[PDB]
């Protein structure tokens, strides 16, 4: 794989994210670095209205834009939501939404905290010679002491690191239908199915680490977006970018291009037949960096690997098949027993919706078995 920005170790993932900017930018990482105590002290939105405007000229590498990106965003859901109870700022000041639009505009990504920032560029290996595990690794910004935020973003990003081993396996299943290899498109799917089954076990460590209390009361109230969202039923003004204001929605996972890319090798349609679910998995693809919503169009390119195993009256082949989709049945389920966990019965001491948004793509993907 190109120019996809694919790593072959951690996948989607950013590879080793800068975790420092330029000196230029230290009062944006001084804030972004304190968010639980200067939200806290209600001392954090006076300090963002005190900035000054910089420049993201002094801005040169891609991770460094990346960075800055997850430390704009974080100020920015600190100062829109403030303590997370429920008073709203409707306008975010220009010395900080004038340079935060102007750098997503430089990377194509929406200026509001998405997948791509607070997961994927939000990591560091505690020891850089240790290997890829929980207890080496921490992430480079919280929002409040107890948001679970380390918990809730490591265990996604740990996922996304273990599919990476079904990533490298692509080219060679597409490779394999072109020069008509049976074999080892048997093989090369057996393998697919076998990481996938292993990134289950990943999913297990979020018991671990989120408290469902801390999910529901604190962390969601800061990931929260401005799209068909009641409390800035307009959207956000950006100041002196657009004097309208401009409705994006928050972060999800149906941002994560690891999802979708399997869905769309196993030609498993997400997108197709007009209802909701697979408008938001669309419209989720602006929300991803433009290398990775590149690499999904190239994956929609080729040829299906669903209707060449269906056209060869092939056993083992379509067990093959089958055994990804199970394995991808597998992980919906197991996630919407999460959710059952940390949003229903919170919420119930709304959640009904997104339900039924992932009963319909797990329901989309078993419909798929042959
Ligand atoms: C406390 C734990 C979790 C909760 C409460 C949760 C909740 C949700 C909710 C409400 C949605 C649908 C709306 C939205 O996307 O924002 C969703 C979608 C999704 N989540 Fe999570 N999630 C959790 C853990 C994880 C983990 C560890 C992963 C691993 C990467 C993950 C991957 C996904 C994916 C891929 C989707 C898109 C729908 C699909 O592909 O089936 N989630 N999640
Ligand atoms: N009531 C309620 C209610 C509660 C939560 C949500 N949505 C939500 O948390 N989405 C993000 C998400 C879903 N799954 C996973 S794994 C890693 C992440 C992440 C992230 C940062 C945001 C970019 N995610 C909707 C409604």
């Amino acid at each position: 794989s190109k120019e996809y920005h694919i790593d072959e170790e951690v996948g989607f993932a950013l590879p080793n994210p800068q975790e420092n900017l330029p000196d230029f930018y230290n009062d944006w990482m001084f804030i972004a670095k304190h968010l639980p105590d200067l939200i806290e002290s209600g001392q954090l939105r006076e300090r963002v209205e005190k900035l000054n405007m910089l420049s993201i000229d002094h801005l040169t590498d891609h991770k460094s834009q990346r960075l800055a990106r997850l430390v704009l965003g974080c100020i920015t859901m600190a100062y829109v939501w403030g303590k997370g109870h429920g008073d709203v700022r409707k306008v975010l000041p220009r010395n900080i939404a004038v340079p935060y639009c102007q750098l997503s505009k430089k990377l194509e990504l929406p200026p509001i905290l998405v997948y791509a920032d607070c997961v994927l560029a939000n990591w560091k290996k505690k020891d850089p010679n240790k290997p890829l595990t929980y207890e080496n690794m921490d992430v480079l910004f919280s929002f409040r002491d107890g948001d679970c935020s380390k918990g809730f973003f490591l265990v996604s990003l740990l996922v996304e690191i273990a599919a990476a081993s079904a990533i490298k396996v692509i080219p060679t299943v597409f490779k394999a239908m072109q020069m008509q290899e049976r074999d080892t498109l048997l093989k090369a799917l057996l393998e697919i199915a076998s990481c996938l089954e292993k990134a289950l076990q990943v999913f297990h460590q979020i018991h671990d680490h989120v408290n469902p209390k801390a999910f529901f009361s604190v962390l969601r109230i800061y990931l929260s977006g401005w799209k068909g969202n009641p409390q800035l039923s307009d959207g956000l003004v950006y100041e002196g970018f657009w004097e309208d204001p401009k409705e994006f929605a928050g972060g999800s996972a149906g941002q994560s291009s690891v999802f979708q890319c399997f869905d769309v090798l196993l030609g498993i349609q997400q997108t197709a037949g007009g209802g909701h679910a697979a408008q938001f998995l669309q419209d989720m693809r602006r929300y991803m960096p433009p290398a990775h919503r590149n690499f999904l169009c190239s994956l929609e390119s080729n040829p299906s690997v669903r209707e060449f195993v269906l056209s060869k009256g092939d056993a083992g082949l379509r067990e093959a098949y089958d055994a990804c989709v199970k394995a991808l049945v597998s992980l919906r389920s197991y996630h919407l027993q999460i959710v059952t966990k940390y949003i229903l019965i919170p919420a119930s001491q709304g959640g009904t919706d997104l339900m039924n948004f992932l009963k319909t793509v797990r329901s989309t993907t078993e419909k798929s078995l042959l």
